[PDB]
């Protein structure tokens, strides 16, 4: 019954008066939060995630297409302001890292072909447009492209056959070409092995084997990895993967 074409427009007062007060450590990054699909679950996740760290984050409802724009918090915290799609305010242009999270649905099962119903080629092409735009504002040293959505990584396949591995090979030269202070060893793709969601406070939870949804701290105690990093190692020119949070787990 999910309507992926609902396309609820961002309510600025919802963020300022409800979500920021409810949900809001200097991160060294600008966080671009890109809502790819028009369902209300994606919309709420985008709002909630932004509202937890509103000063360094940007919302883009990419599902709005020609009407997509950057939304972000004013310097004084009293307003949600706007710029053209993927642009950022002056105060964020000196950050040395970019985190770009694509909010999407994965599938009921692991898959290697699509994220948010987008092929590697399709998402790569959008990332190319994104990179050509953010270079007008920022020249970081580090980039993470974070795929927030279920079942997009498995250690049972070669990293190069997985969607994040394929995506990294597809985009890495565009990243280093456009963002000249980013080298290959400073690009990572974030991906999930398990189902994930953003809770009503803007925190990521993972669906454990028990059927319980668990937060960051509980996942670590449970020895369950909520996010993998996929990266390219120039030393042997191979794609690799490792767990972000679980010291032992790697490709
Ligand atoms: O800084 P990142 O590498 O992008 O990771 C952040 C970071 O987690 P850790 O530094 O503990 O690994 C945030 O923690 P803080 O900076 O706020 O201390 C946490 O947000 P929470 O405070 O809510 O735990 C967030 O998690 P979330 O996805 O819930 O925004 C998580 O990002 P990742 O989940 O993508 O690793």
């Amino acid at each position: 019954g999910v309507d992926f074409n609902k396309n609820t427009a961002l309510d600025k007062n919802y963020l300022l008066n409800n979500k920021i007060p409810s949900n809001n450590g200097s991160k060294n990054y600008v966080h671009y939060i890109i809502q790819l699909q028009g369902d209300d679950i994606s919309y709420e996740a985008t709002c909630n995630l932004f509202s937890k760290n509103p000063k360094n984050s940007i919302i883009i409802q990419r599902n709005m297409n020609e009407s997509a724009k950057s939304y972000f918090l004013s310097d004084d915290g009293e307003s949600i302001l706007e710029l053209n799609k993927y642009r950022i305010p002056e105060r964020l242009k000196n950050k040395e890292k970019v985190k770009v999270t694509f909010i999407g649905h994965g599938k009921d099962e692991f898959n290697t072909s699509e994220f948010a119903r987008l092929s590697v080629d399709s998402l790569s092409n959008e990332i190319s447009s994104f990179l050509d735009t953010i270079k007008l504002d920022i020249s970081p040293k580090n980039v993470e492209v974070n795929l927030l959505g279920c079942n997009m990584f498995s250690y049972d396949f070669n990293v190069e056959e997985t969607y994040p591995g394929k995506l990294l090979l597809s985009i890495m030269d565009k990243i280093t070409s456009t963002l000249p202070d980013v080298n290959k060893n400073s690009i990572t793709i974030g991906a999930n092995q398990y189902e994930v969601r953003i809770n009503s406070e803007g925190r990521k939870e993972l669906l454990a084997h028990s059927g319980k949804w668990i937060n960051k701290e509980e996942a670590i105690m449970s020895d369950l990895s909520s996010k993998e990093y996929i990266f390219f190692d120039s030393i042997d020119n191979k794609l690799k993967a490792k767990s972000k949070n679980i010291p032992g787990l790697a490709s």
